[PDB]
């Protein structure tokens, strides 16, 4: 309990009360109930602000006329700081240990864990021909490659991503792939895919968890690097018998042979793709922040025509311009125009703060903040030893960003959950109107939501092109609320002004605009 | 007994204990006991995982070098779950068959029951003139009409609501209104008025019943709707004959006529009081969170003055805006800026667990939660067909909110069966301040009151409103408790600072606030 956390509520309306704060005595049993120096301090600062500038009348009365040792104080003292009166009552509600008791259903069940160790086809294959499966993806690429191949191949695949849900019964279909924070614990399945897990992401880790620990599946499918393998092993608590297979890489490896270029700047991508087109030739480009669309369509495009910094990390058929220093993860001939050394391996799977832990906390202290509540919660927190709290950082911020806004704990939970990026100025805008409306009753319809954005006009250089793309995260973002809060009613229509502003988007990416240079 | 309510309690402490388990022979012996799918599973991991990672050496040993079927499985698998130990004593617990005999005085008794159909103030009459008489009321309204009333009229009576409890007589006088939940089954009387019989509320049904099948009264009168007829018919298991005397629409029917309007959001409350003071009309606001008093001199004012969405079902002498469907029992010209199908007749009166029930299921299963107990009764119970058992949601919150104050069953019974709307976040706060203290054996004083509620501030706008009924409601949950747990000694002190606030409260809502819209 680090109490730098706890902000002293004001409030607001001489010769003892000095020598009462000064004596040993009423300083130690002070800190005895969790007063420390700071907190002791300011307590008794404005318990003696409280008396001078302003019941106990009876006991000022009967010192000052001639003991001197508290109570009062403390009544005081724990009116300034809630955290104290329920000290023990917060350590239980952030108590986060045996996770496997937090999904009973994969308790209940008999669960074979398999890990197709190496640093794919076999799960996606087995599942395929599984009566009931999932897929649960890291990214939302993966989730809508497997939700392509599946129904086609045979098997129908309904989508669930954070920004997009599809069945396509006519009619719940039987299978699905999807987002692994989106993947349920509820739902009965036959065999399960979760693939990358590492689960070890600071911020990503608790979705991981939650699929390993939580899936209904009879058979679990992991695909991950081998040195994932000592937690899943421990992760055995749950009971169940794990299972490594390990693959190999086909091949191994450590100029412009028709080769890719990797940087770790969006200055250097806007500046190597002018080096190539110089010299005649034609380049490609992969940022992170393309549309999924341009993504494809300028990847498919170098896999019939005659590879510029994003972790590549698609189905992508293939040097590092920079090294900053390195991760000594990244994976790929590749030169520096890396494998020095070993991997560490991996100690502790990933948990975070409820919503409705928060909402418990936000009972007991119920003027602090969120941004300041999930730092109480992170305090008190209590993981066992295979297991971390991820970093907060970004639902944080986006509760400084929307503080102002009067939401309820549950909503300003989920839109403070909202994925968005903080150095995108128009998108941190656009959660305020977004927050700012719901909060006034004013949902944000098609019409309202078309003069907001602007339709938009071809891009020129590369600031409408970054503009475009806020505009098309805009949209994301009331796409991702459009399944919380949907009374942002005008969802798929959204998505459709979303759909040609991804080729105004494509338009401008294969024509790079990176010369911006002469103006 | 649906075992997903069944918690396994953690027993922390490999060639044939695979086997066994495999062995449908062992899984059967296992379901004959009661150790469904997910039972035995549950209990085989952590027998497992018992015996490896840690009396019964003795058959280890033996079945290690050479038969292998089951009871130290069984006893494992009986400290993870006790309920299978006493399934047949839980059953009986919660056998709430012949209801009629929970009250044997009335039993002992000959009751006359007569059933006032029709879609009052006979009855009324009759108990007046009535030796010894009882009000049982459906709100905390209706309860204080008769109060007013009958005392005025020249026969004395007494309140028994949840929240006031009155002695008129300057010394146990012989009349008195009350709550239906409230209502004495001990104490005899002569006539028995249970007003709005429908005993179909899925979560105040219970009171009803009770009303209905212990009133030690002579003359029992019913009033309600002819629907609720076909029930009484039955409840006839007691031995006592049904007098019906169906009573009917003085006048029926299906603008801005001198008119009222009803709502079903607070929002459109919030609306159309602004559509009205637009063309200059005054309107007057009945909420059903208003103050019992600002609720009259709203009521009083429309009834010398130049309605606007809770139920209307006091005395007030009188078009939907909305119709969102609608429970098609809606009674009232009235447009839609309804009687389209037949009321379907009721089935069956309600019961719910007792505290004491709950006491010796906590004997049994004493690791449960309240939550789960309450979950786990439900289960077992045994209802005769003319009864249901209430829906304890808010039971069960209430339980959940106070899990981790150190309370005790009896304690922790009745502070989750007082009433509270969880949608306020300051009650529920405040119900845990509540709870806490008890449990730290700190007494809450007028004095602590008062500092705690914060002499509030004159409302600005609708949510200062807002934070004063809460800060009303409160006020009421520290009443309701006042009369249970009372060493809450400043009962009658709070009626007084409630008193006030009810009127400041009133100053602020005939001036609506509501334009909140400009700020």
């Amino acid at each position: 309990p680090n109490t730098s956390l706890f902000v002293p509520l004001t409030v607001k309306p001489k010769k003892v009360l000095d020598k009462f704060y000064k004596r040993k005595e009423i300083q130690k049993l002070g800190a005895d109930y969790g007063l420390d120096a700071r907190l002791f301090h300011q307590a008794f600062i404005s318990f003696r602000n409280y008396i001078m500038q302003s019941d106990i009348h009876i006991v000022l009365n009967d010192i000052c006329f001639g003991h001197a040792d508290f109570p009062f104080f403390l009544r005081h003292a724990k009116q300034i700081f809630p955290v104290l009166d329920c000290k023990d009552d917060l350590r239980k509600i952030s108590d986060l240990r045996i996770p496997p008791n937090w999904y009973p259903d994969a308790r209940a069940m008999q669960r074979k864990i398999i890990f197709h160790s190496g640093p794919t086809y076999h799960a996606i294959q087995k599942y395929f021909s599984a009566k009931s499966g999932v897929y649960c993806g890291p990214l939302k690429l993966l989730a809508h490659e497997i939700f392509e191949k599946s129904n086609a191949a045979g098997v129908p695949c309904d989508l669930v991503t954070g920004e997009e849900r599809v069945t396509v019964q006519p009619n719940q279909a039987s299978h699905v792939s999807c987002t692994v924070e989106m993947c349920s614990v509820t739902t009965p399945y036959e065999v399960a895919v979760i693939d990358e897990i590492q689960i070890r992401d600071p911020a990503r880790g608790w979705a991981w968890t939650r699929a390993l620990l939580g899936l209904c599946a009879e058979e679990v499918h992991l695909c991950g690097e081998p040195a994932a393998i000592d937690l899943v092993m421990e992760l055995y608590t749950t009971g169940e018998e794990v299972e490594v297979r390990d693959y190999k890489r086909l091949t191994p490896i450590s100029n412009l042979r028709p080769d890719c270029i990797v940087c770790f700047s969006k200055n250097d991508i806007y500046s190597v793709s002018r080096q190539i087109e110089i010299r005649g030739l034609e380049s490609a480009v992969i940022y992170g922040s393309l549309p999924p669309g341009t993504k494809l369509a300028q990847a498919k495009k170098f896999n019939n025509d005659p590879l510029v910094t994003d972790a590549i990390g698609l189905n992508l058929s293939i040097i590092f311009y920079s090294l900053i220093p390195i991760t000594t993860s990244q994976a790929l001939e590749v030169t520096t125009m890396i494998l020095k050394r070993p991997v560490d391996p991996i100690r502790a799977a990933g948990l975070h703060p409820t919503a409705e832990q928060i909402e418990m906390f936000a009972y007991h202290l119920p003027d602090a903040t969120l941004s300041n509540l999930i730092d109480i919660f992170v305090d008190f927190s209590q993981v066992d030893g295979q297991y971390f709290v991820c970093n907060m950082d970004d639902f944080k911020f986006s509760a400084e960003l929307i503080q102002h806004i009067p939401l309820s704990l549950r909503v300003r939970y989920v839109f403070c959950t909202a994925p968005i990026n903080k150095k995108q100025p128009f998108v941190c805008s656009s959660l305020l109107q977004f927050a700012r409306q719901y909060s006034r009753n004013e949902p944000l319809t098609f019409a309202w939501l078309r003069r907001y954005i602007k339709p938009l006009l071809p891009p020129k250089n590369i600031k409408d092109l970054m503009d475009l793309e806020a505009v098309h995260d805009v949209l994301d973002l009331y796409l991702w609320l459009s399944y919380r809060f949907m009374d942002f009613p005008d969802a798929s229509l959204i998505r459709d002004l979303q759909k040609e502003l991804d080729g105004i988007i494509q338009d401008g990416v294969h024509n790079i605009l990176i010369k911006s240079e002469t103006h």
